[PDB]
Protein backbone atom coordinates (compact mmCIF):
# COMPACT_ATOMS: atom_id res chain seq x y z
CA UNK A 1 0.00 0.00 0.00
CA UNK A 2 2.87 2.46 1.08
CA UNK A 3 5.01 0.18 -1.70
CA UNK A 4 2.23 0.76 -3.98
CA UNK A 5 2.26 4.53 -3.41
CA UNK A 6 6.21 4.80 -3.72
CA UNK A 7 5.86 2.85 -6.99
CA UNK A 8 3.43 4.94 -8.77
CA UNK A 9 5.71 8.31 -7.57
CA UNK A 10 8.69 6.79 -9.25
CA UNK A 11 7.16 5.91 -12.28
CA UNK A 12 6.16 9.36 -12.58
CA UNK A 13 9.42 10.55 -11.93
CA UNK A 14 10.67 7.85 -14.47
CA UNK A 15 7.88 9.22 -16.89
CA UNK A 16 8.88 12.90 -16.47
CA UNK A 17 12.47 12.54 -16.63
CA UNK A 18 12.13 10.63 -19.85
CA UNK A 19 10.17 13.16 -21.24
CA UNK A 20 12.42 15.76 -20.23
CA UNK A 21 15.23 13.95 -21.82
CA UNK A 22 13.47 13.81 -24.71
CA UNK A 23 12.60 17.30 -25.37
CA UNK A 24 10.69 18.04 -28.33
CA UNK A 25 7.68 18.58 -26.29
CA UNK A 26 6.85 15.31 -25.11
CA UNK A 27 5.23 14.85 -21.41
CA UNK A 28 4.31 12.21 -19.32
CA UNK A 29 0.56 11.48 -18.13
CA UNK A 30 0.37 9.70 -15.04
CA UNK A 31 -3.35 8.50 -15.93
CA UNK A 32 -2.09 6.51 -18.39
CA UNK A 33 1.89 5.90 -18.31
CA UNK A 34 2.54 7.28 -21.48
CA UNK A 35 4.66 9.77 -22.83
CA UNK A 36 3.51 12.22 -25.75
CA UNK A 37 5.41 11.76 -28.54
CA UNK A 38 8.27 13.94 -29.39
CA UNK A 39 8.23 16.57 -32.33
CA UNK A 40 11.68 16.77 -33.56
CA UNK A 41 12.16 19.47 -36.81
CA UNK A 42 14.27 18.44 -39.54
CA UNK A 43 15.17 20.34 -42.47
CA UNK A 44 14.25 19.12 -46.09
CA UNK A 45 16.29 19.92 -49.27
CA UNK A 46 13.32 21.57 -50.79
CA UNK A 47 12.83 24.28 -48.65
CA UNK A 48 9.96 22.69 -46.23
CA UNK A 49 10.35 20.96 -42.93
CA UNK A 50 9.55 17.42 -41.61
CA UNK A 51 8.33 16.34 -38.21
CA UNK A 52 10.14 13.56 -36.89
CA UNK A 53 8.26 11.66 -33.96
CA UNK A 54 11.36 9.59 -32.87
CA UNK A 55 14.59 10.42 -32.49
CA UNK A 56 15.74 7.78 -35.32
CA UNK A 57 13.53 9.57 -37.62
CA UNK A 58 15.22 12.32 -36.68
CA UNK A 59 18.65 11.26 -37.23
CA UNK A 60 17.91 9.48 -40.47
CA UNK A 61 16.60 12.58 -41.80
CA UNK A 62 19.11 14.62 -40.41
CA UNK A 63 21.47 12.08 -43.20
CA UNK A 64 19.27 11.46 -45.61
CA UNK A 65 18.69 15.34 -46.63
CA UNK A 66 20.64 17.24 -44.63
CA UNK A 67 20.56 19.85 -41.90
CA UNK A 68 19.30 23.54 -42.24
CA UNK A 69 21.68 25.58 -44.24
CA UNK A 70 23.86 22.52 -45.48
CA UNK A 71 21.69 20.35 -48.13
CA UNK A 72 22.87 17.32 -50.84
CA UNK A 73 20.11 16.00 -52.61
CA UNK A 74 21.28 12.61 -53.33
CA UNK A 75 20.96 9.03 -52.84
CA UNK A 76 24.10 7.97 -54.16
CA UNK A 77 27.51 6.95 -52.40
CA UNK A 78 28.31 9.10 -49.38
CA UNK A 79 31.44 11.70 -49.81
CA UNK A 80 34.21 10.33 -48.50
CA UNK A 81 37.27 12.35 -46.77
CA UNK A 82 40.61 10.73 -45.94
CA UNK A 83 42.97 13.36 -46.54
CA UNK A 84 44.34 14.77 -43.46
CA UNK A 85 42.01 18.13 -42.39
CA UNK A 86 40.37 17.23 -45.44
CA UNK A 87 36.73 17.85 -46.53
CA UNK A 88 34.65 16.09 -49.09
CA UNK A 89 31.62 17.35 -49.62
CA UNK A 90 28.21 16.08 -51.88
CA UNK A 91 27.67 12.70 -53.43
CA UNK A 92 30.68 10.61 -54.79
CA UNK A 93 32.86 13.13 -53.93
CA UNK A 94 36.48 11.69 -52.42
CA UNK A 95 38.91 14.07 -50.51
CA UNK A 96 41.99 12.02 -50.38
CA UNK A 97 44.98 14.21 -50.68
CA UNK A 98 45.47 16.04 -47.15
CA UNK A 99 44.43 19.59 -47.01
CA UNK A 100 42.45 19.72 -49.35
CA UNK A 101 38.45 20.22 -50.55
CA UNK A 102 36.33 17.96 -52.75
CA UNK A 103 33.09 20.07 -53.19
CA UNK A 104 30.19 18.54 -56.35
CA UNK A 105 28.67 15.24 -56.77
CA UNK A 106 31.45 13.55 -58.14
CA UNK A 107 34.25 15.46 -57.28
CA UNK A 108 38.48 14.18 -56.29
CA UNK A 109 41.16 15.37 -55.50
CA UNK A 110 44.77 14.90 -56.96
CA UNK A 111 47.83 16.94 -55.63
CA UNK A 112 48.30 20.21 -55.99
CA UNK A 113 50.94 21.43 -58.64
CA UNK A 114 53.75 24.47 -57.46
CA UNK A 115 53.85 26.86 -60.08
CA UNK A 116 56.12 29.82 -59.65
CA UNK A 117 55.99 30.91 -63.21
CA UNK A 118 54.97 29.48 -66.70
CA UNK A 119 55.89 34.61 -66.84
CA UNK A 120 56.78 34.98 -63.47
CA UNK A 121 56.40 36.00 -59.95
CA UNK A 122 53.61 34.48 -59.65
CA UNK A 123 51.72 34.90 -56.11
CA UNK A 124 50.64 31.66 -54.27
CA UNK A 125 53.30 29.29 -55.93
CA UNK A 126 53.38 27.02 -52.78
CA UNK A 127 49.92 25.28 -52.17
CA UNK A 128 49.02 23.60 -49.23
CA UNK A 129 46.24 21.37 -51.07
CA UNK A 130 43.81 21.13 -54.10
CA UNK A 131 40.37 22.83 -53.76
CA UNK A 132 38.33 20.76 -56.23
CA UNK A 133 35.02 21.37 -57.66
CA UNK A 134 35.05 18.57 -59.90
CA UNK A 135 37.01 15.63 -61.74
CA UNK A 136 38.52 15.16 -64.83
CA UNK A 137 36.09 15.27 -67.81
CA UNK A 138 33.31 16.37 -65.12
CA UNK A 139 34.55 19.94 -64.44
CA UNK A 140 32.19 22.40 -62.98
CA UNK A 141 32.36 26.41 -64.59
CA UNK A 142 32.44 28.39 -61.55
CA UNK A 143 30.35 31.53 -61.19
CA UNK A 144 29.43 34.78 -59.96
CA UNK A 145 33.17 35.08 -59.30
CA UNK A 146 33.66 39.22 -58.56
CA UNK A 147 36.67 40.43 -60.41
CA UNK A 148 40.03 39.84 -58.33
CA UNK A 149 42.94 42.03 -57.82
CA UNK A 150 45.57 41.97 -60.91
CA UNK A 151 48.78 42.69 -58.85
CA UNK A 152 52.01 40.69 -58.95
CA UNK A 153 50.55 39.55 -55.04
CA UNK A 154 47.13 38.78 -56.16
CA UNK A 155 45.26 35.62 -55.19
CA UNK A 156 42.47 36.43 -56.29
CA UNK A 157 40.68 34.08 -58.71
CA UNK A 158 40.11 36.36 -62.09
CA UNK A 159 37.31 36.27 -64.21
CA UNK A 160 36.32 35.97 -67.97
CA UNK A 161 35.71 39.43 -68.58
CA UNK A 162 39.22 40.44 -66.80
CA UNK A 163 40.53 38.02 -69.59
CA UNK A 164 38.29 39.41 -72.20
CA UNK A 165 39.70 43.11 -71.15
CA UNK A 166 43.21 42.17 -71.25
CA UNK A 167 42.71 40.45 -74.73
CA UNK B 1 3.79 -8.60 -2.69
CA UNK B 2 5.55 -10.82 -5.31
CA UNK B 3 3.97 -9.00 -7.94
CA UNK B 4 5.54 -5.72 -6.24
CA UNK B 5 9.17 -7.26 -6.53
CA UNK B 6 8.02 -8.03 -9.82
CA UNK B 7 7.36 -4.47 -10.94
CA UNK B 8 10.10 -2.95 -9.07
CA UNK B 9 12.94 -5.20 -10.88
CA UNK B 10 11.03 -4.65 -13.65
CA UNK B 11 10.90 -0.47 -13.43
CA UNK B 12 14.96 -0.48 -12.98
CA UNK B 13 14.87 -2.21 -16.16
CA UNK B 14 13.04 0.37 -17.89
CA UNK B 15 15.03 2.81 -16.01
CA UNK B 16 18.12 1.63 -17.16
CA UNK B 17 17.54 1.05 -20.40
CA UNK B 18 15.94 3.90 -20.75
CA UNK B 19 19.17 5.93 -19.10
CA UNK B 20 21.36 3.06 -21.93
CA UNK B 21 19.64 4.67 -24.94
CA UNK B 22 19.59 8.27 -24.19
CA UNK B 23 23.59 8.08 -23.81
CA UNK B 24 24.79 11.60 -23.03
CA UNK B 25 25.56 10.30 -19.10
CA UNK B 26 21.87 9.65 -18.10
CA UNK B 27 21.42 7.69 -15.52
CA UNK B 28 18.66 5.81 -13.14
CA UNK B 29 18.04 6.19 -9.78
CA UNK B 30 15.85 3.32 -8.41
CA UNK B 31 15.66 5.56 -4.69
CA UNK B 32 13.59 8.10 -6.52
CA UNK B 33 12.65 6.68 -10.11
CA UNK B 34 14.27 9.69 -12.13
CA UNK B 35 16.71 9.33 -14.90
CA UNK B 36 19.18 11.97 -14.82
CA UNK B 37 19.69 14.78 -17.49
CA UNK B 38 21.49 13.35 -20.60
CA UNK B 39 24.40 16.03 -21.63
CA UNK B 40 24.42 16.44 -25.15
CA UNK B 41 27.04 18.89 -26.61
CA UNK B 42 26.52 21.03 -29.93
CA UNK B 43 28.77 22.87 -31.73
CA UNK B 44 27.97 26.47 -32.23
CA UNK B 45 29.35 28.80 -34.98
CA UNK B 46 31.21 31.42 -32.47
CA UNK B 47 33.72 28.73 -31.41
CA UNK B 48 32.22 27.71 -28.30
CA UNK B 49 29.96 24.67 -27.64
CA UNK B 50 26.59 24.15 -25.99
CA UNK B 51 24.93 21.65 -22.95
CA UNK B 52 21.92 20.27 -24.66
CA UNK B 53 19.90 18.70 -21.64
CA UNK B 54 17.46 17.21 -24.11
CA UNK B 55 17.75 15.22 -27.48
CA UNK B 56 15.55 17.90 -29.12
CA UNK B 57 17.50 20.81 -27.79
CA UNK B 58 20.69 19.20 -29.51
CA UNK B 59 18.53 18.35 -32.75
CA UNK B 60 17.38 22.18 -32.64
CA UNK B 61 20.93 23.55 -31.94
CA UNK B 62 22.35 21.59 -34.74
CA UNK B 63 20.09 22.91 -37.19
CA UNK B 64 20.22 26.29 -35.99
CA UNK B 65 24.09 26.60 -35.70
CA UNK B 66 25.62 23.29 -37.24
CA UNK B 67 27.34 20.96 -36.49
CA UNK B 68 31.65 20.52 -36.21
CA UNK B 69 33.55 21.71 -39.34
CA UNK B 70 30.03 22.87 -40.75
CA UNK B 71 28.88 26.35 -39.64
CA UNK B 72 26.61 28.94 -41.32
CA UNK B 73 25.72 32.10 -39.56
CA UNK B 74 22.33 33.37 -39.83
CA UNK B 75 18.74 33.26 -39.02
CA UNK B 76 17.87 33.57 -42.82
CA UNK B 77 15.82 30.97 -45.16
CA UNK B 78 17.31 27.38 -45.67
CA UNK B 79 19.09 26.71 -48.99
CA UNK B 80 17.56 25.01 -51.35
CA UNK B 81 18.78 22.27 -53.54
CA UNK B 82 16.28 20.58 -56.22
CA UNK B 83 18.81 19.62 -58.61
CA UNK B 84 19.90 16.25 -59.25
CA UNK B 85 23.13 15.55 -56.89
CA UNK B 86 23.34 19.25 -56.06
CA UNK B 87 24.77 21.03 -53.47
CA UNK B 88 23.19 24.30 -51.62
CA UNK B 89 24.98 25.72 -48.86
CA UNK B 90 24.37 28.69 -46.48
CA UNK B 91 21.52 31.19 -45.97
CA UNK B 92 19.40 31.29 -49.51
CA UNK B 93 21.43 29.34 -51.56
CA UNK B 94 19.68 27.67 -54.23
CA UNK B 95 20.83 25.05 -56.44
CA UNK B 96 18.24 23.81 -58.97
CA UNK B 97 20.32 23.20 -61.58
CA UNK B 98 21.30 19.77 -61.69
CA UNK B 99 25.30 18.80 -60.67
CA UNK B 100 26.09 22.12 -59.24
CA UNK B 101 26.68 23.83 -55.99
CA UNK B 102 25.53 26.98 -54.80
CA UNK B 103 27.54 28.07 -52.05
CA UNK B 104 27.24 31.07 -49.89
CA UNK B 105 24.36 33.79 -49.15
CA UNK B 106 22.20 34.03 -51.19
CA UNK B 107 24.39 32.11 -54.10
CA UNK B 108 22.23 31.18 -57.55
CA UNK B 109 22.85 28.69 -59.59
CA UNK B 110 22.68 28.83 -63.68
CA UNK B 111 22.97 26.48 -66.12
CA UNK B 112 26.51 25.99 -67.31
CA UNK B 113 27.63 27.39 -70.58
CA UNK B 114 30.01 25.48 -72.61
CA UNK B 115 33.41 26.93 -73.68
CA UNK B 116 35.83 25.53 -76.37
CA UNK B 117 37.60 28.49 -77.94
CA UNK B 118 36.43 32.53 -77.92
CA UNK B 119 41.85 31.44 -79.20
CA UNK B 120 40.80 27.40 -78.76
CA UNK B 121 41.76 24.01 -77.35
CA UNK B 122 40.35 24.99 -73.89
CA UNK B 123 40.05 22.45 -71.21
CA UNK B 124 37.20 21.35 -69.37
CA UNK B 125 34.82 22.47 -72.58
CA UNK B 126 32.30 20.57 -71.08
CA UNK B 127 30.82 21.11 -67.68
CA UNK B 128 28.75 18.89 -65.81
CA UNK B 129 27.32 21.52 -63.88
CA UNK B 130 27.81 25.07 -62.36
CA UNK B 131 29.90 26.18 -58.77
CA UNK B 132 28.38 29.21 -58.22
CA UNK B 133 30.18 31.40 -55.14
CA UNK B 134 27.18 34.00 -55.42
CA UNK B 135 24.56 35.40 -58.03
CA UNK B 136 24.33 38.26 -60.19
CA UNK B 137 24.82 41.80 -58.41
CA UNK B 138 25.97 39.34 -55.65
CA UNK B 139 29.00 38.04 -56.54
CA UNK B 140 32.11 36.82 -54.11
CA UNK B 141 35.87 37.15 -55.02
CA UNK B 142 37.21 33.85 -54.52
CA UNK B 143 40.49 34.12 -52.16
CA UNK B 144 43.68 32.52 -51.76
CA UNK B 145 43.96 30.76 -55.00
CA UNK B 146 47.38 28.84 -55.45
CA UNK B 147 48.85 29.68 -58.88
CA UNK B 148 46.93 27.50 -61.12
CA UNK B 149 49.18 25.45 -64.16
CA UNK B 150 49.25 27.38 -67.40
CA UNK B 151 49.00 24.93 -70.04
CA UNK B 152 46.53 23.55 -73.01
CA UNK B 153 45.28 20.65 -70.61
CA UNK B 154 45.12 22.70 -67.17
CA UNK B 155 41.70 23.15 -65.39
CA UNK B 156 42.86 25.07 -62.85
CA UNK B 157 41.96 28.21 -61.79
CA UNK B 158 44.02 31.46 -62.39
CA UNK B 159 44.83 33.81 -59.98
CA UNK B 160 45.38 37.53 -60.42
CA UNK B 161 49.40 37.72 -60.08
CA UNK B 162 49.39 35.67 -63.22
CA UNK B 163 46.96 37.57 -65.49
CA UNK B 164 49.31 40.99 -63.89
CA UNK B 165 52.52 38.80 -65.19
CA UNK B 166 51.12 37.88 -68.61
CA UNK B 167 50.41 41.78 -68.81
CA UNK C 1 -4.80 -5.86 -6.80
CA UNK C 2 -6.32 -3.36 -9.36
CA UNK C 3 -3.39 -0.97 -8.13
CA UNK C 4 -1.02 -3.76 -9.65
CA UNK C 5 -3.24 -4.32 -12.74
CA UNK C 6 -3.33 -0.32 -12.84
CA UNK C 7 0.60 0.03 -12.60
CA UNK C 8 1.60 -3.09 -15.18
CA UNK C 9 -0.65 -1.66 -17.98
CA UNK C 10 0.65 2.16 -17.26
CA UNK C 11 4.33 0.30 -17.00
CA UNK C 12 3.78 -1.27 -20.08
CA UNK C 13 2.19 2.56 -21.96
CA UNK C 14 6.07 4.05 -20.34
CA UNK C 15 7.59 1.31 -22.00
CA UNK C 16 6.03 1.44 -25.16
CA UNK C 17 5.74 5.65 -25.97
CA UNK C 18 9.54 5.28 -24.69
CA UNK C 19 10.21 3.23 -27.51
CA UNK C 20 8.35 4.57 -29.98
CA UNK C 21 10.06 7.74 -28.97
CA UNK C 22 13.49 6.89 -29.19
CA UNK C 23 12.88 4.72 -32.62
CA UNK C 24 15.84 2.64 -33.99
CA UNK C 25 14.07 -0.47 -33.90
CA UNK C 26 14.08 -0.03 -30.17
CA UNK C 27 11.12 -2.31 -28.43
CA UNK C 28 9.62 -2.90 -24.94
CA UNK C 29 9.42 -6.21 -23.31
CA UNK C 30 6.79 -6.48 -20.33
CA UNK C 31 8.17 -9.74 -19.49
CA UNK C 32 11.53 -7.75 -18.40
CA UNK C 33 10.86 -4.14 -18.35
CA UNK C 34 13.82 -3.93 -20.88
CA UNK C 35 13.83 -1.39 -23.74
CA UNK C 36 15.63 -3.20 -26.73
CA UNK C 37 18.53 -0.96 -27.22
CA UNK C 38 18.06 1.73 -30.40
CA UNK C 39 20.56 1.32 -33.35
CA UNK C 40 21.00 4.49 -35.40
CA UNK C 41 23.38 5.09 -37.99
CA UNK C 42 25.67 7.56 -38.38
CA UNK C 43 28.11 8.20 -41.33
CA UNK C 44 31.75 8.08 -40.96
CA UNK C 45 34.20 10.22 -43.09
CA UNK C 46 35.84 6.86 -44.71
CA UNK C 47 33.05 5.52 -46.47
CA UNK C 48 32.01 3.30 -43.90
CA UNK C 49 28.77 3.42 -41.03
CA UNK C 50 28.74 3.43 -37.44
CA UNK C 51 25.88 1.99 -35.70
CA UNK C 52 25.10 4.08 -32.25
CA UNK C 53 23.22 2.13 -29.66
CA UNK C 54 22.95 5.48 -27.60
CA UNK C 55 21.69 8.94 -28.86
CA UNK C 56 24.46 10.40 -26.99
CA UNK C 57 26.97 8.34 -29.49
CA UNK C 58 24.67 9.20 -32.38
CA UNK C 59 25.39 12.55 -32.07
CA UNK C 60 28.55 13.00 -31.05
CA UNK C 61 29.54 10.99 -34.40
CA UNK C 62 27.49 13.68 -36.26
CA UNK C 63 29.73 15.86 -34.75
CA UNK C 64 33.27 13.90 -35.07
CA UNK C 65 32.49 12.98 -38.31
CA UNK C 66 30.33 14.71 -40.00
CA UNK C 67 27.04 13.59 -41.65
CA UNK C 68 26.42 11.91 -45.42
CA UNK C 69 27.63 14.60 -48.13
CA UNK C 70 29.05 16.30 -45.20
CA UNK C 71 32.68 15.11 -43.86
CA UNK C 72 35.60 16.79 -42.23
CA UNK C 73 38.29 14.35 -41.47
CA UNK C 74 40.00 16.35 -38.55
CA UNK C 75 40.29 16.73 -34.75
CA UNK C 76 41.53 19.99 -35.14
CA UNK C 77 39.24 23.28 -33.64
CA UNK C 78 36.26 24.11 -34.87
CA UNK C 79 35.43 26.24 -38.11
CA UNK C 80 34.12 29.72 -36.76
CA UNK C 81 31.30 31.79 -38.65
CA UNK C 82 31.18 35.15 -36.90
CA UNK C 83 29.87 37.10 -40.19
CA UNK C 84 26.35 38.03 -40.83
CA UNK C 85 25.27 35.10 -43.08
CA UNK C 86 28.66 34.08 -43.37
CA UNK C 87 29.84 30.37 -43.94
CA UNK C 88 32.92 28.42 -42.06
CA UNK C 89 33.72 24.87 -43.35
CA UNK C 90 36.42 22.97 -42.03
CA UNK C 91 39.35 22.80 -39.17
CA UNK C 92 39.90 25.82 -38.31
CA UNK C 93 38.62 28.00 -40.62
CA UNK C 94 37.46 31.20 -39.95
CA UNK C 95 34.77 33.43 -41.60
CA UNK C 96 34.66 36.55 -39.85
CA UNK C 97 34.11 39.28 -42.86
CA UNK C 98 30.21 39.35 -43.72
CA UNK C 99 28.54 37.57 -46.38
CA UNK C 100 31.82 35.42 -46.77
CA UNK C 101 33.29 32.31 -46.60
CA UNK C 102 35.86 30.38 -45.61
CA UNK C 103 35.97 26.57 -46.50
CA UNK C 104 39.27 24.22 -46.44
CA UNK C 105 41.72 23.65 -43.31
CA UNK C 106 42.76 26.98 -42.10
CA UNK C 107 41.29 28.98 -44.56
CA UNK C 108 40.75 32.65 -43.38
CA UNK C 109 38.70 36.17 -44.43
CA UNK C 110 39.46 39.51 -44.95
CA UNK C 111 37.15 41.89 -46.84
CA UNK C 112 36.92 42.20 -50.66
CA UNK C 113 38.88 44.50 -52.83
CA UNK C 114 36.69 45.89 -55.46
CA UNK C 115 38.25 45.44 -58.75
CA UNK C 116 36.43 48.04 -62.03
CA UNK C 117 39.33 48.51 -63.62
CA UNK C 118 43.14 47.39 -63.78
CA UNK C 119 41.54 47.74 -68.56
CA UNK C 120 38.39 48.55 -67.67
CA UNK C 121 34.63 47.22 -68.20
CA UNK C 122 35.35 44.30 -65.41
CA UNK C 123 32.29 42.46 -64.44
CA UNK C 124 31.77 41.48 -60.65
CA UNK C 125 33.24 44.93 -59.61
CA UNK C 126 31.30 45.50 -56.74
CA UNK C 127 31.75 41.80 -54.37
CA UNK C 128 29.25 41.12 -51.70
CA UNK C 129 31.74 39.47 -49.95
CA UNK C 130 34.38 36.77 -50.19
CA UNK C 131 34.91 33.29 -50.90
CA UNK C 132 37.94 32.00 -49.50
CA UNK C 133 39.68 28.46 -50.24
CA UNK C 134 42.42 29.04 -48.21
CA UNK C 135 44.94 31.75 -46.34
CA UNK C 136 48.08 34.06 -46.76
CA UNK C 137 50.89 31.05 -47.22
CA UNK C 138 48.14 28.55 -47.18
CA UNK C 139 46.60 28.60 -50.85
CA UNK C 140 44.64 26.41 -52.37
CA UNK C 141 45.34 25.55 -56.13
CA UNK C 142 41.56 25.03 -57.18
CA UNK C 143 41.10 21.87 -59.60
CA UNK C 144 38.62 20.67 -61.96
CA UNK C 145 37.39 24.09 -63.01
CA UNK C 146 35.84 24.28 -66.75
CA UNK C 147 36.50 27.03 -69.17
CA UNK C 148 34.23 30.17 -68.23
CA UNK C 149 32.77 32.95 -71.18
CA UNK C 150 35.50 35.25 -72.38
CA UNK C 151 33.10 38.18 -72.45
CA UNK C 152 32.37 41.86 -70.93
CA UNK C 153 29.74 40.17 -68.92
CA UNK C 154 31.54 36.80 -67.68
CA UNK C 155 32.13 36.60 -64.00
CA UNK C 156 32.97 32.57 -64.87
CA UNK C 157 36.07 31.65 -63.06
CA UNK C 158 38.94 30.87 -65.94
CA UNK C 159 41.06 28.31 -65.99
CA UNK C 160 44.70 27.66 -67.37
CA UNK C 161 44.31 26.60 -70.67
CA UNK C 162 42.18 30.01 -71.12
CA UNK C 163 45.09 31.94 -70.30
CA UNK C 164 47.15 29.17 -72.22
CA UNK C 165 45.77 30.13 -75.08
CA UNK C 166 45.69 34.25 -75.21
CA UNK C 167 49.33 33.64 -74.45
Amino acid sequence: STSISSITTNTTNLGNSTAAALGGGATYDPATGAISAPSYTTYNANGTTATNTSVGAAIDNINANGIKYFHANSTDPDSVATGTNSVAIGPNAVANVDYSVAIGSGATTSAAVPVASAFGGFAGSAPIGVFSVGAPGAERQITNVAAGRISAASTDAVNGSQLYATN
